[PDB]
């Protein structure tokens, strides 16, 4: 459907050129008809070093000049002739050129170019301080046809310039389609017009929706008067420059309400039912890095390679933490790894292969820098089929793999970690997948008894499943409820702050707009249409903080007021910027 | 004879972990020295074969304290376990202590006098909780053994020492001191009698450094290449570096430091200093890339780049920005990033330039346009419609290898009229030049915008002496000049093929006569300070460091 727009740096049925139309160094027999439908060039037009005889831009009506050439020109036409032959630019068939919103005109030194000294350029240029430089071109050019009244883009009777502009009633501020005070141009007009409508503009001040000059494109979300909330808008159009389009140019993508070539750094390209859009990344954006060991040729994380993990959320391959990496290799001198630089791994959620820890800084008592690691794949293993191996780490008290829930394959080796507690009671089968028998080499860590006697056992709120360390937030799963991934004793159902509802075994807060009820449930769920009672105002089913005031519905903006009972009801049918009540006296 | 952690020296730590009971350990037989430490943990083999191991330096140590660390070498539900440490020749441990604990089936470690092997008097020895009903030592071993056999004895090493020897001795007599180049002890007073070398070991001798790269020769009173030279591998002097180590200075390293590069010389790999910076290649702009212009999303990827594989395209949207797809406008100063460029393999293409920059001086180091890719109708160099440019400024451009040259519509471009393109552009000259509609020559002549008189008939890339393609007389630092400092001036000089190089720093500058005919000491007319054969030196030799001793 009429994707009428094209980039500048100008093909088949293009109507608007988003960007500049640059034409340089093209030969005399170039096919230029593909430029036929261009109606608007949002940049500037540059025509230099060519040898074709006629520039066919019959439909070109506006040159917007959002960008200008040489700092001052919306049109720049220079040097279009070969010396040792007579192939040259003879005609600018700009027969419909109606206006130029920004910048001036430079047409100089085109030896066979005629009639450019005839045009009233000040009539086309909207900028009163713009530069017009037309000179040293034609020589002996044939005269304008008798009809054209001394102004033409060519010799023919239909190659005339038409004066467009008229003196404007001081009422209109330059924008008028006649001299009378009646004939002001629509506000959404960049220049002049042929009549008072948003559909009669020569050019749009902000956006263009199927020919209509509008202040915004039809939005993604529209208030629904029967639903009392915003709703998806099936008539949404997105911004490509100043043109509302139904679909983005075909390898553009949508960053809410706009067409862009690639997502911003805080968002990521999701496909929604075949609609390429940009969704916000929950924190940081999915970056995968290749790991360490076999299939890489780092064989350990070290002070030379570590930064190559900054902001990395998925590891393609393995992560090996050997002694030479940690403490340095003075012989092939790799300096000693800075311990704090291990926090770069806090951002890791998946490891595709194995994790392998044979050395750790002695002051760090746990592998808590992997508190966000959820998944060890084990699709490549280490030694005797191990996906997780933790060996001879003498200062480590606890594992601290808070958020680990899946070791997809491989075996688990945790041995010689002589001060290691909290792992004795842990039920690996809830984490470890596949057949359970054969799979555990867990020996010669701290003796269980020692752990028990120092009170280094799981928090009581943990389930029979175990913990990765002391306290509620190290549990594998909670006995009852959890709030913010911390095991807890209850939810704030009938008292307490913030009041909450429970979904599955988690405590979530009620909507901020629900009124805290005393000794009865405040809500069944997260949405403001689930509260027992609104604090503040009710809008249909929804508890809101203040009634709608100018939210865009389908037929204009919606405006409401608070009732006696505080329920939002609509403003008088004959108001504008709102109301304080239903009466006609109450508006604005 | 040496290797990293039939090897004899283990350069690095010897770590043996997680090995099964009948793994072949025989590749360790001959190991004589282990720099740093030995770690033996979590294993299930019955005997650890290190018959020849004599020295453990502990240049790197385990757990902050141990040159030997042997821990937990036994399986519980099988009877696979470490029973013997066959360390029969272990003579000394230069730094660090000994940790042998938790080895359920390891025998005899309670019999060894570790304090006799240990060189550090404050080192930690922790031997505990190992084998339990262990056989006794053979009667011969006098209560000290690494095993049950008569052949498995610990033999003492240390001897109380005459104070002239302070810890380094092969006997109790003052007569019996160890050679100073000895790390620990010895079997005699010589270089060859050491247990381990304090610094370096050359084919058996403990030496303080390896055979030098240069040897003094006084038939010529100069230093020379030495056919008896050797380079440093940790502590082993070798004739050739390990197969893809390379030599930096006198040392073997696996890769050069920053500031230098692998030259293949003599048929043996060395590391030579660069000067400015070291050859970095980057991919360019245009066909074969994601870019159709260098732009501010693009600029930083060129820092410190000497060679461009591909092209360099300087389009207008690239310079002024693209508001439509939100690519901002280039900071003009960030163009200086290209000063470091010496070669462009494909084409250079400048269609837009910052309005305050009057020349392409940012490529003043550009030496070569390859033209291995062309632009438009076969252009190697295209400079078009730059209205602000006075001069090209390709100071150093000497070769455009193939393709055509387009220089047009650069309304104030002077200094290019006189240029002999056939010296820059070779192959057939004719029909390769598209040069028109720049500043007209006449006007240039009239504003005094022509080549310096010092330039040759070849032309210039701008105003002044240092824009010449070639000089009529002499040149100093790519700057044309009238003369070299032959008979006066404070840096005195000589001329080689019309270039001024300083005399060697030692000549006494004297008056109205040539100070030197050449670069080298042995060319001056007459020296300040003192002469040694043909050569000017100051600071007469402090000992003849050379051919056979100082
Ligand atoms: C995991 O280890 C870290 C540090 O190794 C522990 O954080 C320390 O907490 C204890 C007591 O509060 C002290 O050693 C320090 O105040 C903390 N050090 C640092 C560097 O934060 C953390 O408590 C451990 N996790 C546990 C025990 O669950
Ligand atoms: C090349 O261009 C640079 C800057 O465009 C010139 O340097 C300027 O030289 C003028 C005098 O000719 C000074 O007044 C300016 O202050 C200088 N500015 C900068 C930024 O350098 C340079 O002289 C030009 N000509 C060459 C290199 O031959
Ligand atoms: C808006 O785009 C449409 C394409 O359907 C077309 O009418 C015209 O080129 C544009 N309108 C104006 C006023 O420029
Ligand atoms: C890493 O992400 C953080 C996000 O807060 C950002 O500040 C930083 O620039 C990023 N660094 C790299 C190298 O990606
Ligand atoms: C991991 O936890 C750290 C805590 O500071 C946080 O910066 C990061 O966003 C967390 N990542 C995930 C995936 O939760
Ligand atoms: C561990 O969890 C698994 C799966 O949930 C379960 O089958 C098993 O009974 C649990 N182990 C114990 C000891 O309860
Ligand atoms: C929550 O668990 C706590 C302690 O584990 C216990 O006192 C209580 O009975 C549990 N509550 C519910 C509702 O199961
Ligand atoms: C909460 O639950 C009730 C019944 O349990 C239901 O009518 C509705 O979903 C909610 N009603 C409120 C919060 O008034
Ligand atoms: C505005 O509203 C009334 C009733 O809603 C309607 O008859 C007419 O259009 C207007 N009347 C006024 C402004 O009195
Ligand atoms: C020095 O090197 C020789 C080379 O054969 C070797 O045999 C000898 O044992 C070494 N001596 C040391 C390391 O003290
Ligand atoms: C290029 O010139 C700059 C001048 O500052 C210098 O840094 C660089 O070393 C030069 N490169 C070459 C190859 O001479
Ligand atoms: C570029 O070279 C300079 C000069 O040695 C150095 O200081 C800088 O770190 C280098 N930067 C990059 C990105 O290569
Ligand atoms: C240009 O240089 C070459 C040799 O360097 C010479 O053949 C030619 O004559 C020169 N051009 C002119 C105009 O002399
Ligand atoms: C350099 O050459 C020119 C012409 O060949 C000559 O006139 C001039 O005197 C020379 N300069 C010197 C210092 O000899
Ligand atoms: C000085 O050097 C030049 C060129 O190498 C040579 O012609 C001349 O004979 C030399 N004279 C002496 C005394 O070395």
């Amino acid at each position: 459907n009429s994707q009428a727009v094209c980039p500048g740096t100008l093909y088949e049925r293009c109507e608007v050129v988003m960007g500049n139309l640059e034409i340089v160094l093209t030969g005399h027999n170039a096919d230029l008809s593909f430029l036929q439908w261009i109606r608007e060039v949002t940049g500037y037009v540059l025509v230099a070093m060519n040898e074709f005889s006629t520039l066919p831009l019959p439909n070109l009506r506006v040159v917007r000049g959002t960008q200008v050439y040489d700092g001052k020109f919306a049109i720049f036409v220079m040097l279009n002739y070969n010396t040792n032959s007579s192939h040259a630019l003879r005609q600018l068939r700009l027969t419909q050129l109606t206006e130029i919103l920004s910048g001036g005109v430079y047409i100089e030194k085109n030896d066979k170019l005629c009639h450019m000294d005839t045009i009233d350029w000040r009539d086309i240029v909207r900028d009163r301080d713009a530069e017009i430089v037309v000179k040293d071109n034609g020589r002996s050019c044939p005269p304008c046809h008798e009809v054209c009244k001394g102004r033409c883009w060519g010799p023919g009777s239909e190659d005339c310039q038409t004066l467009t502009k008229t003196i404007c009633a001081p009422q209109c501020n330059g924008h008028c389609f006649g001299p009378n005070p009646n004939q002001c141009c629509h506000d959404e007009c960049a220049g002049g017009c042929s009549g008072p409508q948003d559909t009669d503009c020569f050019a749009c001040r902000h956006f263009n929706d199927s020919g209509a000059c509008v202040p915004r494109c039809p939005q993604p979300l529209v208030y629904n008067k029967l639903t009392f909330q915003l709703e998806p808008n099936p008539h949404t159009k997105y911004q490509y420059g100043g043109v509302c389009v139904a679909s983005c140019p075909h390898n553009f993508v949508v960053d809410q309400t706009s067409c862009v070539r690639a997502c911003p750094p805080d968002k990521m390209e999701v496909d929604k039912n075949g609609l390429k859009m940009c969704e916000p990344c929950g924190g940081l954006c999915p970056k995968a890095c290749e790991g360490t060991g076999s299939g890489s040729r780092f064989q350990t994380v070290d002070s030379s390679n570590i930064d190559g993990f900054v902001n990395c959320t998925k590891i393609l391959g393995n992560l090996d933490f050997l002694i030479t990496g940690l403490n340095g290799d003075p012989w092939h001198k790799i300096p000693a790894l800075d311990p704090e630089k291990l926090n770069v791994f806090r951002t890791v959620r998946e490891i595709t292969g194995y994790l392998n820890i044979q050395s750790w800084p002695p002051h760090m008592h746990n592998f808590s820098v992997f508190s966000n690691l959820t998944t060890i794949g084990g699709r490549s293993l280490y030694n005797r089929g191990f996906s997780l191996l933790i060996m001879k780490n003498l200062q480590v008290t606890s594992l601290g793999f808070r958020s680990l829930k899946e070791i997809s394959a491989g075996r688990i080796y945790i041995s010689a970690n002589r001060q290691l507690c909290y792992h004795h009671s842990l039920n690996w089968t809830k984490v470890l997948r596949g057949p359970t028998e054969e799979r555990l080499d867990i020996k010669h860590n701290r003796p269980r008894r020692d752990c028990v006697a120092e009170g280094k056992v799981c928090d009581p709120l943990c389930s029979s499943g175990g913990c990765w360390g002391p306290g509620p937030g190290q549990c594998l799963s909670c006995r009852n409820y959890s709030r913010g991934g911390v095991c807890v004793t209850h939810c704030n159902f009938l008292n307490g702050e913030p009041r909450e509802f429970a979904h599955e075994a988690e405590c979530f807060s009620c909507h901020p707009e629900c009124q805290p009820m005393e000794g009865t449930a405040t809500c069944n769920g997260s949405g403001s249409d689930t509260c027992a009672q609104c604090a503040h105002f009710r809008d249909g089913p929804h508890c809101v903080s203040s009634c709608p005031h100018g939210v865009l519905g389908a037929k204009g903006p919606i405006y409401k007021y608070p009732d006696v009972q505080n329920e939002c009801r609509p403003c008088h049918e004959n108001c504008t910027q709102g109301c304080k009540g239903p009466e006609l006296q109450d508006c604005l």
